[PDB]
């Protein structure tokens, strides 16, 4: 692709608009920026020479434009993107920009849940042998920032937003993780739509990794020749569970006791599968990809204990953006006393009755709050309490905590509402439970 000379249109700043603003100018084309936000991330950031709009779209700039670079956070069915397309101006985002550009093979990874935990995994596995990888996307740098030429191999988490304005893309190895529902404000033809904008990540692709556990996973032709599985009792890759261990396997061949990994449960276990289907795809020696399985330790905000101290513990799982993030932190959870859980934020329209059947009994209490606090209060109401704020929360149920106790911050929704992202509401969590959880 050459840009020179277009009359280039960036929609949304924040750090991906910053790095496509870059992006342009290295290449000799001055972008101009809009964003409905008055003051958006970043803005402060903006190269002086850079004309931008701010507060809503500038319709004027974007039937001029010859490219229209829009941020994932902008729906494409925004009334004056859909005017703009309807006029035949070409429409594309960073990850777009991004695979025109990149001389090595992408491992591509989408999904509801895991794909944070996959991505960074895959990444491991190429260190692990040597390979200069660069990993990020939806996760870490915006893509555009791991553009190099000594780049050996790139692994990116990829969001349905992103792979709506995607179409040049042909990932060495790409998966689908899981589809449950999630994002439906801005899929108004509900979890199909959904779903078909994942779907896209296939395309082109060399291998497709698919989850034999979820159908939604499978392209719409099926399952095809290019198409690797993972599962748990079935699979190319699958579990094997014996007395009281489990390994991963191969096609019939076991490469891995999960006692050596450091994660645990069986949606990290699916996860190890993924990755080991991704790297494997991609050419990476098998032996440095087990390697990386059992020295990476998680993520920050991904189920994380943050403090345990005097019987308490304190999970920090403020990654939990979604109901099925959520279910797989309660599904066999184990609490010896209560279980204090903080629910709340930007539900993002989803139907949070899939939790209702993991907080029953006598040893759950729910501490509600954020946008959507009062629906889920009323999954239990007589067991919930609602504030506005979830500092508000964990001060309401700091003194009722005891030894042996929980206190779970898996929120089942975005934080977008109160917080710049769910880091950040981890980030509170965890100072806000050092203060509790100590005398
Ligand atoms: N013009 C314009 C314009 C452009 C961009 C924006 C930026 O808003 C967003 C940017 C990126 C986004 C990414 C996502 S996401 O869905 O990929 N990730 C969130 C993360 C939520 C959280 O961190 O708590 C989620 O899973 O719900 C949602 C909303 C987003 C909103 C506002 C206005």
């Amino acid at each position: 692709a050459d840009y020179q000379g277009k009359n280039v249109v960036i929609i949304g700043l924040g750090l991906t608009g910053l790095s496509c603003v870059d992006f342009f100018l290295a290449r000799g084309v001055t972008p101009r920026v809009m964003d409905t936000r008055m003051t958006p991330p970043g803005l402060d950031k903006l190269p002086e020479a850079v004309e931008r709009h701010t507060g809503s779209l500038n319709d004027e700039w974007l039937m001029a434009a010859d490219l229209i670079v829009a941020s994932p956070g902008i729906a494409l069915a925004h009334p004056s993107l859909s005017a703009a397309a309807d006029a035949g101006i070409e429409i594309v985002g960073d990850i777009e920009l991004f695979c025109r550009e990149a001389q090595a093979p992408i491992v591509a990874i989408t999904g509801s849940n895991g794909k944070s935990t996959v991505t960074t995994l895959v990444g491991e596995m190429a260190k692990a042998a040597g390979v200069n990888v660069g990993v990020g996307g939806n996760i870490g740098l915006p893509a555009l920032m791991l553009l190099d030429d000594e780049c050996e191999l790139y692994v990116l988490e990829l969001s349905s937003f992103q792979l709506e304005t995607t179409s040049s893309l042909q990932a060495v190895a790409a998966t689908i993780l899981n589809v449950t529902e999630d994002h439906m404000d801005r899929y108004p033809f509900g979890l199909q739509q959904y779903r078909a904008a994942k779907l896209r990540i296939y395309e082109n692709a060399k291998v497709c990794v698919v989850n034999a556990d979820d159908a939604l996973t499978m392209p719409i032709r099926g399952a095809d020749e290019r198409c690797v599985s993972f599962g748990v009792n079935m699979g190319d890759y699958h579990l094997n569970h014996q007395q009281g261990e489990t390994w991963l396997r191969v096609k019939g061949e076991k490469v891995l006791n999960v006692k050596e990994m450091k994660l645990s449960g069986q949606h990290n276990y699916t996860n190890a599968l993924a990755a080991l289907a991704l790297a494997d795809a991609a050419g990476l020696p098998r032996a440095s990809s087990l390697k990386a399985l059992t020295t990476f330790t998680g993520l920050p905000h991904r189920f994380e204990v943050v403090l345990e101290h005097n019987g308490v513990r304190w999970i920090n799982d403020s990654k939990a953006t979604n109901v099925g993030s959520t279910e797989a932190a309660l599904n066999g959870l184990h609490v010896d006393g209560t279980l204090h859980l903080l629910l709340g934020g930007d539900g993002k329209s989803a139907d949070f009755s899939p939790l209702a059947r993991y907080l029953n009994g006598d040893n759950v209490r729910l501490y509600c709050f954020g946008r959507d606090g009062a629906q889920l209060a009323a999954l239990r109401p007589e067991v919930a309490e609602q504030t506005e704020t979830m500092e508000q929360a964990m001060r309401l149920l700091a003194p009722r905590v005891q030894p042996g106790d929980m206190v779970l911050l898996s929120p089942a929704c975005a934080s977008l509402d109160q917080f710049k992202n769910f880091e950040q509401r981890g980030n509170e969590f965890a100072r806000l439970a050092k203060e509790l959880g100590s005398h």
